[PDB]
């Protein structure tokens, strides 16, 4: 069932920081997931990882409060202390940050498809109104909820160029078509 | 008398980061109690000590000067330091900041009761005056003389956050009830 | 279901240095278990994990090949290249060590009952023949394949006198009478 | 052919901090070129490696990302990442800098002529208009494209300190002469 | 009472490495003393610790185990676990180590009188029979019991090495006569 | 001559940060003095050292180059590049800092008497017109030229407070009444 | 010509740790090869390191000198200082060790056919008499001169299993037949 | 009078390790020598203290005492406790190391004439008998009293292998010529 390797494996392993792919498995793992055997979905978390971190750290020094990354429980401990101090309505899923300066939970997605598509999938699902989303995808768009896109410029356009980056060398090893078939 | 361990004692081990533990030993000791008896005030010593530090972080770089986590010997010979440069008069009882940009003094307190009451008894003893006294919950709430909260709203959200956070993993344990009625 | 914390997970979390717990996690995680939830079986995959540790620690520099403590699909690779190149006879269940020193693996256990018992539990297992057993308890005693026990006196000695100082602790913590009736 | 040591070479050494060494090998090497032979382009090469790297320290966090000292193959994929998410004409040969801030490419030159001369030959070359040209000399002249120095004083400024510092510790050894002659 | 600074203190802390005294401030605090005031019994427990480590490392890597530098209730824990294990008889004072090569613990004492008179001494004292007692003191003698000095000359001979140097140290200071006096 | 150790060079020791003093004892060195017997003017280095290195720190990230602290041929060449390229003056004495934000080279003295008599001294000796001269005191009192304090309060406020400290300290160990006797 | 990557270069990268891959690239590009295309000769070259680094390993602490893993030029100078010191005749071709316990030079090489015709390809070229030779092949065997295997039977051992260990992981994702028919 | 560099300072800190130039720089400076004008005996002090520390790493782990590499009054005070501990006979003059296995202090040269001129240059000076001499040259020979060599073969060849590597490098730079004739 689950093999010694695979080439997608192997890129995720050379293309994110040691500490990305150590919690996309622990958080795989967490969900009856093996990284060995689902590699898109792995590529995908270490992906979604690392725009979640460097988003927070386009703000400022305490500008957010970091939901992702974290074991399931604890992450809904932080989400119950934020609700609990803030007063802001609890959600029904789980979003990724916090934004202390605007008082909004955010739910960061990203996108193989047009962020059109996946940004009215994600608003769907929600209904928590006071939920902040921003959507990116891999061609170098973005979407935010009332286009308030919470970070700067040159904040988001770095995020943008990492991910065609990933896009580039996915595709350099043959590997981005069954990727962007995974979405 | 003293025992082996506690279930306090390896919550609060699990809780904190090293640095914040081995300060509230050193400094429990310093005044003869023991962190292996004494859980309670173990506990509280080390929240008290990890809000004095995130509070000194929301400032500017030269912003404070730390009081807390000092020797106590050590703690007045800076406070002599402090009072003979500024001219600002000798606090009564040893403060817990210094805040270079306000010149004066602060006292930061940690109360499982309400943030009006600590104050009030915390505001009796001082009566240095120029001592700034802000007092926080393990509720979200906050209590600043002059209603001169210092920080801003991101940095006193953040340890509002982490209090709860504590009391919320106090209380999966079933630990909290007794740590309330300690204070 | 999962809760945020327990009293024996706080306690493994202590006892145990950060780099067996975070291989105890990904290891009982591998196998669709929660340390969070079967925390004596967490505690027991800790000392397993830190006896093979003590134990490859005693030999010379090159004398073990350390096979618990990896990813299954990893340990069985390692396993097959050791058959593969001394033509010893591939095991049915994944040993613990493998002795380049004497040419045989190495099926280490831990037990809360008597060595004589879990000795037998495990012989009854294996149907290798090559494959040596080496029992520990909580209590001192040890049990080897034809008495045959691979270290010396001082290595295996501090290994008993650890196992002891866990039961200990355990037991001061009030923890020790459910961790014994689990195996 | 290839010497046990040069003069040049232990001073370059010396003078330039490992990382920073390190990356002129592996870039020059890159180009068929063998730094203890071309021992006046070995210092060259790091010259404007240091030259890139205290620029874009000059920045504010996220203003600029670095394509010198990249692998000449990964050096492109940013580029193009670059060019295909912010929508800038792709340049015809290798930048050394993108300023996310004013949205253009940055060609960093380090001259031992007059700096009018040089901006003129990097600017007959690059022909792509929209990339920026800052060029720097050993006497601490500067000259950029519309007078757009990017920086602010004060980092444009200890740039030419380093520069005529390494043209003194250059000629104390007696090597200026031969490394002016070479550009 | 406790001031901000001695002569005594500040040779120990430019004298001993920062781990040694780190440890003699948590164990005299742990029994009531204060090494603020307390100098020259704060320098003989920095002596008291040295020695014993140095000991601990003269032997083989599992030789011994290390009772002295940790907790009392600690220190009792593994003294448990070894007598529970090896069968030895419960000494009714704490060792400072115990050697798993012979099977028995170990008392070690530094002294600036007699070798003879401090081993009588702590001979009347122990009354554990099984327990050996090593004495060193300040001019290059040791004593052990039954002639036995557990240890090779050249381990032994560095540590009355070290312990003459810390005798030239303090009385270069003019701190030595006070010392000696206070055996 | 040279002693093994004096009660200042102790103190010196345990006051300041291994960086300082290892930074003072090469440049006493480098001017033929050795800190183990002009043990006052060793405190008087490391004192003066820490306060140019506070005053750097107050500034922005680019906005000092530090003389101070360099061999003396380096700190020439590092003066000479600051000239040659900003055009300023070159001083007829070492100075200790540069500011690129005013383009003036600092002085920075620490004195025992009044800021007033130092300031007066260290003017009659620079005749160099654009050096800055800042001066401070172990009682609290600062002196800058046309009251142009370069820093903030705060920046400021703190390294009065630093050296308040080290006076009690000194005083603390009856090691100030000669230190002050030394100016 | 040369691409982004392969899924070579990808498990080259996840199968070594840094610091040989490190060594391999400035190895092969010191020879005009370049890893990004020579994928198969990349792999050749991070085992060949690691089997002269795990060979270096197993002998005494003084045992080796390493001639592998160094710039050509400098691995002649220690070959020159050897010959000149001991007398042993130099050879002809550049060594991987030297051994000092038994005075004779050793090359190392990783075969992917059967080990006596690798040696005896490797024995018609060397023509130094002195030179020793360790053949070992990806299978499990070796083949020493005069049946001198210069190391005990477990550091050989080991070396095998790591061998069939990347023989297997090379097979697990489809790349050890393209391997296998390189050599 | 001391210039900015010489060439033979940037290669003594292109070959011997910072800690190494950072001793001898402190060893000269200590005895009125600065190593930017005495560029031979900088090479030579260099020389000189890595044999002693090799020749110290050849013995066993507590074999040897280093008196080579610490400032000249606490090397006094080392030997002053080696003498009054083991009853050696003080020497007239500072040496190297002292042999605990052998108890016997150790005189170590290093010359770039005959090994036979040196030791009886070496030899006519010490007259304490019980001080061992080992005399080591940059062609390969050793010399030692009643030739009784302390270390084993390997440990003395690696030291030549050093010290004609050093001459090799030297002379590459066309520095060797001036370094033998300043012996
Ligand atoms: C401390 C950590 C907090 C964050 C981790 C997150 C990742 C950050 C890593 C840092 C180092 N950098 C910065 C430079 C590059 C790098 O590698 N990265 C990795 C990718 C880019 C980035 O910025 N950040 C951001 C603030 C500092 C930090 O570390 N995380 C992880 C999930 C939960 C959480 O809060 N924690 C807290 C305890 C557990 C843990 O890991
Ligand atoms: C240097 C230190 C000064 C402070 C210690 C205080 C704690 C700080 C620790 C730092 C690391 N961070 C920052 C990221 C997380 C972390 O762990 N923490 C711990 C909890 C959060 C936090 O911000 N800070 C703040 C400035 C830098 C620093 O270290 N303290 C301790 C008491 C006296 C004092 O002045 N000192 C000076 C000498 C002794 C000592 O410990
Ligand atoms: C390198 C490692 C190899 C071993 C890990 C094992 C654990 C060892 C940790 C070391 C550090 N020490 C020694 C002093 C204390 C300590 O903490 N411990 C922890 C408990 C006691 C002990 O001796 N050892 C033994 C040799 C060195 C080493 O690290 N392991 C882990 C499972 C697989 C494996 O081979 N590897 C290889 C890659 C992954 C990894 O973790
Ligand atoms: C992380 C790195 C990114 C940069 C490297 C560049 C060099 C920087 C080094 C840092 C440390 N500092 C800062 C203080 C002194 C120092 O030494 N220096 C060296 C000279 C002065 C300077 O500021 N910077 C700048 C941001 C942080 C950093 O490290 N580089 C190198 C080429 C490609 C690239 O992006 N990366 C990314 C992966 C590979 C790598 O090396
Ligand atoms: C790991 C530690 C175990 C020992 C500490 C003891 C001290 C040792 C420190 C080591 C580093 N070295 C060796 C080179 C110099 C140095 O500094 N020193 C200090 C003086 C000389 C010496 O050899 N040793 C010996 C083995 C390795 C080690 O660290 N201790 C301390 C008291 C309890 C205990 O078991 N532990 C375990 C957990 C707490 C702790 O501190
Ligand atoms: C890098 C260094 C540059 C500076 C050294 C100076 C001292 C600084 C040390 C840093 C670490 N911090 C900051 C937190 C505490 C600490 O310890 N300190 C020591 C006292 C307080 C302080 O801020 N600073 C300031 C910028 C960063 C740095 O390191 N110096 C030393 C003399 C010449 C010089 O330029 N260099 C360059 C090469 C040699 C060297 O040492
Ligand atoms: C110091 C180094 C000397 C050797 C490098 C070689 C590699 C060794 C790395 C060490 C760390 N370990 C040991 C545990 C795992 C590890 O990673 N490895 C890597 C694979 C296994 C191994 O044992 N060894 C062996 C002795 C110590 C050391 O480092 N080399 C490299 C080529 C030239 C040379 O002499 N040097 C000297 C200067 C340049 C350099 O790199
Ligand atoms: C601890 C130190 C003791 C010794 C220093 C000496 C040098 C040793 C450095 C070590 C690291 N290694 C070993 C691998 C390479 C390396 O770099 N080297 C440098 C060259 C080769 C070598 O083996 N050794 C030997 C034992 C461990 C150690 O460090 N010294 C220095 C002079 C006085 C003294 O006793 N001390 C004690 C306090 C001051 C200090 O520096
Ligand atoms: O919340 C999220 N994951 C919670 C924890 C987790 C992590 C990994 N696997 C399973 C669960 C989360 N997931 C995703 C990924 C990518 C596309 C859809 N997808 C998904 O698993 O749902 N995209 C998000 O934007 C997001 O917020
Ligand atoms: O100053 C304080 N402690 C000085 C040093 C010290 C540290 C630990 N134990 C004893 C003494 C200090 N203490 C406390 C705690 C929590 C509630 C009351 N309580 C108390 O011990 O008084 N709350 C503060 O707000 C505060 O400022
Ligand atoms: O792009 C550049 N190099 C790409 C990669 C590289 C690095 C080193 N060697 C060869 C190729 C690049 N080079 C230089 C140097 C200095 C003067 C002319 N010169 C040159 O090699 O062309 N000056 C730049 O300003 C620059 O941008
Ligand atoms: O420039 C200075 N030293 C250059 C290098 C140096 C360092 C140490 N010792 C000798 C030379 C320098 N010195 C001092 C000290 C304190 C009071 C007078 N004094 C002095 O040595 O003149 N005060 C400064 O303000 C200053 O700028
Ligand atoms: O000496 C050797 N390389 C010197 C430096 C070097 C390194 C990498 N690429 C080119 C040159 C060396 N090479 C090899 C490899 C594997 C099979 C044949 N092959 C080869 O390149 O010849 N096998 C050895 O056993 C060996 O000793
Ligand atoms: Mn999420
Ligand atoms: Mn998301
Ligand atoms: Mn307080
Ligand atoms: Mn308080
Ligand atoms: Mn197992
Ligand atoms: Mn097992
Ligand atoms: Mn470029
Ligand atoms: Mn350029
Ligand atoms: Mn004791
Ligand atoms: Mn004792
Ligand atoms: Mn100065
Ligand atoms: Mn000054
Ligand atoms: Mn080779
Ligand atoms: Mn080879
Ligand atoms: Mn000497
Ligand atoms: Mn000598």
């Amino acid at each position: 069932l689950v093999p010694r390797g695979s080439h997608m494996e192997d890129f995720v392993r050379q293309c994110f920081n040691p500490m990305i792919v150590e919690l996309a498995e622990k958080a795989m793992k967490e969900y009856g997931e093996d990284p060995k055997i689902e590699t898109n979905k792995f590529a995908a978390t270490c992906t979604h990882l690392e725009v979640c971190f460097m988003y927070s750290d386009g703000g400022s020094k305490h500008r957010f409060e970091i939901i992702e990354g974290r074991d399931r429980i604890m992450a809904w401990t932080v989400v119950n202390s934020i609700c609990n101090t803030t007063g802001v309505e609890k959600p029904k899923f789980l979003p990724d940050l916090y934004d202390y300066k605007e008082n909004r939970f955010i739910e960061i997605g990203v996108t193989r498809r047009e962020v059109h598509i996946y940004y009215l999938e994600k608003a769907n699902k929600i209904k928590s109104e006071k939920t902040h989303i921003h959507i990116f995808s891999f061609t170098g768009e973005e979407m935010a909820t009332k286009a308030d896109y919470t970070l700067d410029e040159e904040s988001r356009a770095r995020i943008k160029t990492r991910l065609f980056t990933i896009r580039q060398e996915m595709a350099s090893r043959s590997l981005w078509d069954s990727f962007r078939q995974s979405e």
